[PDB]
């Protein structure tokens, strides 16, 4: 049985992308006897219960595995001693001892000797979560983080207040891990694992390390660094038979760059992608572009898996128009502000509910007002449930100008909704056959969108015909079956 | 038997001004039957001798008590514990035991261990004020302070040796106070009262709650703000029947500003006049201005109060003019260096000795050399005694551009004494009737002033007549028993 | 017996200058019952062994004592106390227990608990000389150093890891110095001598004490500054007996600069010169300068004495020319490239090997890549021995512009070597008598030199017969005999 191995750098919950779709690639990796596994790089004492929540939401299999540097040492020193370290937890209650605690609110509770005159600690007791923040000279030095009331890991603060070094204890209360942070560029530089009495010079050579000692040097364990981060780990790892391969998400050009220049990242990838055995896209523009700048032999387009769920039952229904998309400068709903303050002036009764939370959403929401759109827009609060939430909705909005793969739209062909793309990023090339299915409409067209819009909306089992058949093409071209193929042939 | 509560921060010796009037205020408020105490906010080891040598100097009577907030809780705290903590002084010995002390002065002493090679801490024994600077690898950590070999007061300093926490114990050894103080805006921030367990988000917070647990709520008891600084103080207090009122003692305009602005603590006491029960101004002028600018209904006149002393004995004599008059840039004398060497052009003997110590005194000086004014001025040493040392002198100087009352012009008129005013400020427009009673020329007159000067001095029996009817004006306007029906008024 | 002290700061091996001619003076001194012995105020652990290196290298006399503050004070203490001082040696030992060390290098090796999770110490064992670091907070708060297992000095640090104090240990263990230096300026301020219970501003105060703790009050007693920044330390000793010089071995003149003006250091020796009982020069041509700025009547000059070695046995070859000088700005070889690409331009085989390390040596080997000089000169690699290494070699360059004494060229005399000076600091103009011997040609003047060059190898008996009476020369003017009868007349 193949064993894959996802490369991210974190999975936490509410968040899509990359997580979600490598939980997708996962099941059906594994329905063809092919383990998926995902390999994170991050610390969180409370990662138990986040991927606990993400299986019981149907947001991952039980059979997708989670691997992290952190629990895989902690558990070696946790071997290494039997009894528990008392020190730390026993000087804590005798620096509070005899001491005055003024609670400033029901959390924040602050200590003070009156005996010593001396600021000692800062309590925020949040819900199993007691995080001490040690004074010395009315100066933090320290800050002890607290899970099922046993130190998970200390901080240590500098003149500034800022990192200089953050260390993790195992479950027995022993040190297994030293990070040194640097002041400037907060960069994990010189790493020591106390538990192995080894010495690294970043995380790197530490996550090299440890994906050296998991993942075996056999042909039957194959790397997808799904995460752009994560590739300069996998590009020093000492494995010599195990394949190695970088997905890629998102529009390689950096977002709202004329100049044309890739993201530094993502560059990094397609520079020593002669290093790698394969760079996999999802959109055959992005290769053709890519395998063009810079010229790789190992560009493969295979797409992302999506699930058919099940056939709707013609839900019909018309209150508001709905981009259904996070506020992002550019993959958000900037010019579409523009685009509802037109249709207003034609039916200034059509509402606009997007939902999805960001930082463009203040501007955005100021210029509705300055557009006359306070009542005649009405953004959504970023509801985390979608499939049900808009199933009777159409006319679905995409101003996006550089998206990497219609997700959202390829979904709403399964609903059975129509679309209304800008064709700016060639995601949506591929599923919006313009009059056939969705609207493939050029980009800064709020004109013709306007129109496209409000005849979509008025003309209502016409527009269903044209999504109905829309759900075939998503179903034939972006075929499970088929795609897991193309995986087999690269991995083997 | 009404209890009035004049708010000041600070009450020190050699202080004139405010310290003065209220002391004279309280005496007088007192021969009617109305409580006068004074309320500081400054933290003073010292303040028993400093305000025993005042009532010994006929500073201020013995029925003037004073209240200061660091007093009033170190009693709670007092009676909250019994024994007495030796910890912190036990501590300290155990520091300096077997260490070398290499004694710079007679006074500065610093603490070395030859056994573990560390400056343990600095010593200036001042008479009984001992104040060692505690250190830790060469940097200032503490400063123990010390009165009646008991520790009074601790404070941490940071890095840049800059204070970011004060600590204040009680005679039993306890801490009853710790305020943090921003190294930047030097500003006094969360304060916390140990011996209660309360938590303060400024000075401004504490002094209020120690406002609202000495005063009562009830209409017998007065708060009359003379400091601009306490004004917020007494703005967040939570009376609701105990009346505030707002003594302004100076020129609301900022000093040397064509501009017109008002000074900013003033500004505030105006604009939020709408909240206290009444703003008392010295001068008609100064309401007039206030009540139009800020349009204040509670604009009330009531002047200072000012002991009439005795009737003097014809004490004829002339060595030198005098101004009287603590160096200030605009307050002082500084135009009236270009008079005196216009006088010394007509009568080089004339000498000007003109007492009182500032920083224009540096430049006042040198310009008295550089207009050969070297022996032709012989300014006083600040001599603290003013009543009986220019008891016999005439023809005295006023250059100031901004007073708010003339005090001193005052005094001379009951010490049968001439004035040269510039009626700058109106302060003396009320006093001085021009022929009448002393010379009340304008502002800028070198030409009319030194002309002014010369004759008085001259016609020595002609000046005493125009003073000695001066002190019946000051008598019948500036009339105690008059002051205080208005001050009964107003309080009532 | 009359006891010279040569005063200097440092002594160190592998230095020349005025370091090698105080040891010669010493020895030619003492070769006429002279005590000669070396003053120096720097530490160094290693001094005993530095010292019997340079004695058994024939660098110094074994008559040549060196008297150093650290040491003398050092023995005083030791005799103040009589067990030894365990307490810092268990304190690292008992901090570092249970410790996990992680080793980078086979030197370098960090220190962790496991137990306490804190960076303890960074430990560099270089042969005997341990060097640990100690930290606090991940950050250097102490730097233990070592040698023969006895804590030889501790340094604390600021939170910038910059220098704030110094301190000095016995063979006891105890402290007898403490030095605070300014982290700005980096100068040493605040001295303290923990051993005599003393307090000094400046280390030159220490310096003058230890001077008048070792020099007695006589005249049969002379002090001789040679070092340039040891003049303050000599200018405020309590002496009044003992007679005070100054030897300049070096151009008062800056380097590099048209403008003429004096390095501040010989600046104010020469300003100051009205104290001493002396200024000596090396060159009557410095005298005129220094004595005509300055008008000094105390400008005596005695050339430094020189050793006659033996006589050659006709050593001639040729393969490379050679400037046998450190690489320095101008008193260096940079316009010698130059004049190097003009002699390749006529003989191409003719190589160039000058030795001695510098800053200049990357550009100018740079240049000579750029001059087509990467074979065409062949600098050697700085070879400590020089007498026989080129005493086989002819035709020398000197192409210093700033030169204090032409010692090279004075020993090549002694070696019956021709030479090459630019005489541009008139230190050749007394040894090279142009035809007769050597060659004192102009600055700048590649073309002349070129041309003399050749000629000088080309005829080599010739050349020879110049330089055997340049030995003669040398042996006259600098007669060893002559010189000591000089200094005997400045001393009595
Ligand atoms: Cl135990
Ligand atoms: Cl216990
Ligand atoms: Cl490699
Ligand atoms: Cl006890
Ligand atoms: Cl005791
Ligand atoms: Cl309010
Ligand atoms: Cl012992
Ligand atoms: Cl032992
Ligand atoms: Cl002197």
């Amino acid at each position: 049985m193949k064993q894959t191995y996802m490369i991210v750098n974190e999975l936490d919950v509410n968040k899509g992308g990359m997580t979600t779709a490598m939980l997708t690639r996962s099941k059906f990796f594994l329905d063809n006897e092919i383990s998926g596994d995902i390999i994170t790089f991050d610390f969180k004492a409370n990662y138990k219960d986040i991927l606990k929540e993400l299986v019981q939401s149907k947001k991952m299999d039980k059979r997708t595995q989670m691997h992290n540097p952190f629990i895989y040492f902690k558990n070696i020193s946790n071997l290494q001693h039997k009894k528990y370290n008392y020190t730390m937890t026993r000087n804590l209650s005798n620096l509070l001892k005899d001491s005055v605690e003024i609670k400033e609110n029901s959390r924040i509770s602050r200590f003070f000797n009156i005996m010593s005159g001396e600021y000692l600690a800062y309590k925020r007791e949040t819900e199993q979560e007691t995080i001490f923040d040690l004074f010395k000279n009315n100066l933090r030095y320290k800050r002890i983080y607290f899970y099922k009331g046993k130190i998970v890991k200390t901080e240590v603060f500098n003149s500034d207040n800022n990192l200089i070094a953050e260390q993790f204890y195992d479950d027995n209360g022993y040190l297994y891990l030293y990070r040194q942070i640097n002041p400037e560029k907060k960069s994990i530089g010189k790493t020591y694992l106390v538990c192995k009495e080894k010495q690294f010079k970043n995380n790197v050579e530490f996550c090299s390390y440890f994906l050296d000692k998991l993942i075996p040097d056999i042909n039957d364990n194959i790397i997808i660094c799904d995460g752009p981060g994560s590739f300069p780990k996998i590009l020093k790892t000492n494995h010599k038979n195990v394949k190695k391969f970088a997905v890629i998400h998102v529009n390689h050009y950096k977002n709202f760059d004329d100049t044309g220049a890739v993201k530094k990242q993502e560059d990094y990838i397609l520079r020593n992608a002669n290093k790698i055995n394969g760079v996999v896209m999802l959109t055959e523009a992005q290769k053709k572009d890519i395998i063009e700048k810079y010229k790789i032999t190992n560009a493969y387009v295979i797409s992302n898996f999506i699930n058919i769920t099940d056939d709707y039952r013609d839900k019909n229904d018309n209150k508001v128009v709905g981009h259904i998309s996070r506020l992002v400068p550019q993959k958000g709903l900037p010019y579409l502000i523009d685009v509802a303050k037109k249709v207003v002036e034609q039916d200034n009764s059509v509402e606009f509910h997007l939902y999805g939370t960001g930082e463009e959403k203040s501007k955005i929401e100021n210029l509705i007002q300055e557009s006359n759109l306070t009542n005649n827009v009405k953004l959504l609060g970023y509801t985390t449930n979608a499939i049900e939430k808009i199933k009777d909705f159409r006319c679905v909005i995409s101003t996006s100008q550089f998206e990497g793969q219609g997700l959202s739209l390829i979904e709403a062909m399964l609903l059975k909704k129509p679309v209304v793309a800008f064709d700016v990023k060639y995601g949506p090339s591929d599923f919006v056959k313009d009059g056939k299915n969705g609207y493939l409409i050029e980009n800064k067209d709020i004109k013709k969108m306007a129109n496209k819009i409000l005849k979509l909306l008025h003309d209502k089992e016409l527009s269903k015909s044209l999504g109905k058949h829309g759900r075939d093409t998503i179903i034939d071209m972006y075929q499970p079956e088929k795609l897991m193929v193309k995986w087999k042939q690269l991995f083997n």
